């Protein structure tokens, strides 16, 4: 009834994959900033 926010079902019955320093690339050249 009353209006909610964000906050649907995400990464809930997967392992919970956690990135504090990995990084990633793809085609294209790119940088991480």
């Amino acid at each position: 009834g009353p209006r909610l926010r964000k906050g649907r079902m995400m990464d809930v019955k997967k392992c919970g994959i956690q990135d504090t320093n990995s990084k990633k690339q793809s085609d294209t050249h790119l940088e991480e900033t």
